[PDB]
This record gives structure tokens, C-alpha cells and sequence, in this order.
């Protein structure tokens, strides 16, 4: 499967691509703004994510830090990233359909489209100013808004009996994005497409 990766932000980003114990494609590149990246995704991937990185310095070698989504100081995603990143979700070629979703449950950095450039199926977004608004216990001091899980730290917010209700918190960011995952349980704003269908991640879509 074909995934575009567009910056649309005034910001440069560094986007990444991993399944978690693995790169998907060179798994992670800058882009400057208007910039587009666009990586092949093997059929029957489960797990996929995607999302973008801001204030970023790598050297030479592919190796430094970001302040957001840091993905232990490569470049090149091998594992995912670190909270606060605004997260495109995919699993490819399960049983003939193809699952795409964003989740806020690891928090919110940068705005975000995940939409198919092939048929049969509507794309999701979150965009509003989830970062200005952000409750100040949530606000991570490098940019974005943190989820409480990463926070505080409790089996309520991370789910861990799995067993949970939905929290102050987790209502935040469902009220500015009902479209995205606001905590574990959340009634699944899962879309399905056909399988082997195509699609391109915008960031800034607006
Ligand atoms: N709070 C300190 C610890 O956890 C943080 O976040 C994790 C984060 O909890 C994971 O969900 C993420 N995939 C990686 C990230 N390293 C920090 N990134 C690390 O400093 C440390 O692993």
C-alpha cells in the first residue's frame, strides 16, 4: 500500500513510520513545509502507525533528539514514539478490509488528516487547537498536550484492569476531536476500507 505523508504546517516536521518493532519503509524524514513524503507499506501490515515530530536535531548520522515523539534519538524509526504525538493507526489486509483510525490516547502534538486516495471508505480527522487549549497539567513543556496515562500514571487513565470510564480528561480531547480515540475504551471511531486501499496523511490540514 501507498501512504503520502504531506506537511502542510508553516513548521518544518520530521515524520516517522514504524509497526513498533520494526521501520515501515526508511521509517522517518524531515519534511519541511508543502513537503511530501511518500512510503510503501507491505501488504498485511497490523499495528502501523504514523506521526509527525517537531523541534527535532540529528547530526551526521541520523542521531540526536526531538521534543516531541522522540523515537530513541533516530532519525529512523525503529519503535515508536514518545507521548505527545497525535497518532495515525492502520492495519492493512485483515480479512479483506483495511482499519485506519487517529488516537489522541497517547496525546496530541500536531493536527492531523488520515484520509484514502483510493474508494470506498471516508478518511478522519483532528485539527482543532488541542495544544492552546490544552489543561495546564496535560501541557508538556516542549509543545503538545500530553494524555493522563503518560501524566499521572493510574490504572483509571491507563486502563490497566482493563476496566475504565472515560475522565475529565479523556473528555477534553473527545470534545475538540470526537473523531479520535480519547482514552482506551472509547467507542472505536474505527473506519474500514477495502483492502489494499491507499490513503495520505496530511499534517496542518487546515
Ligand atoms: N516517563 C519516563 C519514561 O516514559 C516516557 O514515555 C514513553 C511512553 O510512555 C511510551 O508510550 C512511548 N512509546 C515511548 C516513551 N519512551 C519517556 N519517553 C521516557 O523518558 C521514559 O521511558
Amino acid at each position: 500500500a501507498t501512504f503520502e505523508i504531506v506537511n502542510r504546517c508553516s513548521y518544518t516536521v520530521w515524520a516517522a513510520a514504524s509497526k513498533g518493532d520494526a521501520a515501515l519503509d526508511a521509517g522517518g524524514r524531515q519534511l519541511n513545509s508543502g513537503e511530501s513524503w511518500t512510503i510503501n507499506v507491505e501488504p498485511g501490515t497490523k499495528g502501523g502507525k504514523i506521526w509527525a515530530r517537531t523541534d527535532c536535531y540529528f547530526d551526521d548520522s541520523g542521531s540526536g533528539i526531538c521534543k516531541t515523539g522522540d523515537c530513541g534519538g533516530l532519525l529512523r524509526c525503529k519503535r515508536f514514539g514518545r507521548p505527545p504525538t497525535t497518532l495515525a493507526e492502520f492495519s492493512l489486509n485483515q480479512y479483506g478490509k483495511d482499519y485506519i483510525d487517529i488516537s489522541n490516547i497517547k496525546g496530541f502534538n500536531v493536527p492531523m488528516d488520515f484520509s484514502p486516495t483510493t474508494r470506498g471508505c471516508r478518511g478522519v480527522r483532528c485539527a482543532a487547537d488541542i495544544v492552546g487549549q490544552c489543561p495546564a497539567k496535560l501541557k508538556a513543556p516542549g509543545g503538545g498536550c500530553n494524555d493522563a496515562c503518560t501524566v499521572f500514571q493510574t490504572s483509571e487513565y491507563c486502563c490497566t484492569t482493563g476496566k475504565c470510564g472515560p475522565t475529565e480528561y479523556s473528555r477534553f480531547f473527545k470534545r475538540l476531536c470526537p473523531d479520535a480515540f480519547s482514552y482506551v475504551l472509547d467507542k472505536p471511531t474505527t473506519v474500514t476500507c477495502p483492502g489494499s486501499s491507499n490513503y495520505r496523511v496530511t499534517f496542518c490540514p487546515t
